[PDB]
């Protein structure tokens, strides 16, 4: 046992862990997206950047829970990083729809785990969660909707000027 | 009867509280208009924020009204702030068009009082209105007819890429 | 079903259109004792701006309410705002004793909302009412008993002059 | 006739002469109550200093009649300034009464001018009354009011240590 550990049950360090490979996982998503809209036949490049900070984001939120995890004692272990369910995301659209079921999956597991530090009385991870990822993801899903609903009024899929108002216009120029 | 009192009816004391609350009903309204155009399936978000301001502004012309009681010797007397005729908005042409007539009935208002002080011989009622209120009034009308006029150039209702464009450009963005 | 709605329970929702309608409730007695405390009959500018303060924070806490109720997929439903209790306020004991009072009916309902979410497994909700309420509710309690007693000690409500001198040294001059 | 002259009745000349008397003759009364206050058995030197901003204040008020007089093509008429109604006045609370009734005065004077204006129909001396006299005496007698309010409730005339944390607090300090 760890010389620090307290307060830190075994079926918490694993779903830490698991959090930690579905961050990754998130991560590579977002990647594929960015390169999907680099390809010269697609050619949205703030949408391009968008999703590659995104990218970046989930990969510091995994990094945050290797910390997280020696913290308290754990041990991080690692599993394979899962390829992307798609090679190709279709448009602006189909991706944000892809970005949105993304977050909530994301949302849903960081939900399950504060169920989990709920149910083991782990005060600690249940705040961990509150300030540095529960907040935040909210607001990632909120933005994502209102994108959705910017790229329905605009006419996608069909309104290739739609889409191409909405990269100049709603996501930031990179 | 107040100290300082001089001059001042007992209607338009009445009257005057009576535009602060409408002042507090228009307030309210434009509240509710921005709370509308901040959902994730409206997504408006420099609609949102231009009735944002406006709820602001008239906010502030409510207190300035107490303020004013206060100063001639009337006294403040407070009534239920009445809910907004809808609770949803339907989209920016709907809201702008509700927002014109508010403005109209404030402006009906202030012309109603103006007819009072007048025929009570209360000039410093008359140059408040005129100064404050009146100029301020006839600008917030011609501003939002201007917009209406825009947005049914633009093609609303049915045009959700033009509404996405009023948003872009015709509003400040926030 | 909104597009964002995750873990929002209606119960919830309803409750946050409930506290929203509670702090412009809140709101508009503040705005009534800034009113009253500028009387000229009153006239203690300090107590009257100190309550116009909290009459802006109250204003914004509502806000802050419609925006989390828009974050989360809920749907925002004003009712009336109830005019306060009293429409005048006696002096700056009686008013102080009314603001403590009114803080603790709206701490209340912070906590009785705290309960649901936790009934309802919303730890989202749970941290929103924690970080951005429950802390500054505490402090606001705090101050004015303190007040309360101070103004006691000054020998209100007959002693004018300690009436006087609580509103020269224990409220910021404005 | 004057050159200039277009619209200005002789009647409005004549009042705009008696109004420039009635402003040097409230000068003369501040500067009474000034030289009270300044008295070596009375020395209260921030009320002194009130008194004489204000002696000041009317007699730029009364220069601006001149000036107006002249612009308009009247003639301006002098007549002696009477001395103050009293030699000595007694302690804050009675010259603070006897300048609300001073200001009150003037008031009076001002608004049966506009109506004689209106009567004429001369705007631009309604417009000049309104502008550049009616809302600052409006604003002076409150200020004077929330004063006579104060040092009641600082138990003048009886209690000198309210008198004298009147002239430390309420006006500013010299
Ligand atoms: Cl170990
Ligand atoms: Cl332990
Ligand atoms: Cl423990
Ligand atoms: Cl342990
Ligand atoms: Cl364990
Ligand atoms: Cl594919
Ligand atoms: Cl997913
Ligand atoms: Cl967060
Ligand atoms: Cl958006
Ligand atoms: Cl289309
Ligand atoms: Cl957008
Ligand atoms: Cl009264
Ligand atoms: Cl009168
Ligand atoms: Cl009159
Ligand atoms: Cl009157
Ligand atoms: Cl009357
Ligand atoms: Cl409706
Ligand atoms: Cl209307
Ligand atoms: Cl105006
Ligand atoms: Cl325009
Ligand atoms: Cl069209
Ligand atoms: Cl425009
Ligand atoms: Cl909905
Ligand atoms: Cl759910
Ligand atoms: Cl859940
Ligand atoms: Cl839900
Ligand atoms: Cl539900
Ligand atoms: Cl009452
Ligand atoms: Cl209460
Ligand atoms: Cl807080
Ligand atoms: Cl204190
Ligand atoms: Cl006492
Ligand atoms: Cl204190
Ligand atoms: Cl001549
Ligand atoms: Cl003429
Ligand atoms: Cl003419
Ligand atoms: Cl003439
Ligand atoms: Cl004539
Ligand atoms: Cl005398
Ligand atoms: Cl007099
Ligand atoms: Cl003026
Ligand atoms: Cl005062
Ligand atoms: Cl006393
Ligand atoms: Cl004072
Ligand atoms: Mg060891
Ligand atoms: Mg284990
Ligand atoms: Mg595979
Ligand atoms: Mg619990
Ligand atoms: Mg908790
Ligand atoms: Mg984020
Ligand atoms: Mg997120
Ligand atoms: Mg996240
Ligand atoms: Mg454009
Ligand atoms: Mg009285
Ligand atoms: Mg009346
Ligand atoms: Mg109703
Ligand atoms: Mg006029
Ligand atoms: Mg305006
Ligand atoms: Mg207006
Ligand atoms: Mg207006
Ligand atoms: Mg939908
Ligand atoms: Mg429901
Ligand atoms: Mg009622
Ligand atoms: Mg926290
Ligand atoms: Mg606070
Ligand atoms: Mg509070
Ligand atoms: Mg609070
Ligand atoms: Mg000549
Ligand atoms: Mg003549
Ligand atoms: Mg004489
Ligand atoms: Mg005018
Ligand atoms: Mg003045
Ligand atoms: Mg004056
Ligand atoms: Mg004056
Ligand atoms: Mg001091």
């Amino acid at each position: 046992v760890s010389q620090v550990r307290q307060n830190y049950h075994s079926d918490c360090e694993a779903a830490v862990n698991r959090m930690l490979n579905l961050e990754l996982y998130a991560s590579y998503t977002y990647s594929s997206m960015y390169a999907f809209f680099d390809r010269d036949d697609v050619a949205l490049h703030n949408v391009a950047e968008f999703f590659k900070e995104h990218s970046h984001e989930e990969r510091e939120h995994a990094e945050k829970f290797m910390k997280y995890q020696n913290k308290r004692g754990g041990r991080v272990v690692l599993q394979d990083i899962k390829k992307p369910e798609r090679d190709e995301w279709g448009n602006t659209l189909e991706a944000m729809q892809a970005a949105l079921q993304l977050e909530k999956t994301v949302n849903q597991a960081l939900l399950d785990l504060h169920k989990l530090a709920t149910d083991k009385v782990d005060p600690h991870l249940c705040d961990f969660l509150e300030s540095e990822y529960l907040k935040e993801q909210v607001k990632d899903i909120k933005r994502i909707g209102d994108f959705i609903t910017n790229l329905k009024r605009l006419g996608l899929p069909e309104n290739g000027m739609g889409e191409y108002l909405f990269d100049k216009h709603s996501v930031k120029e990179s």
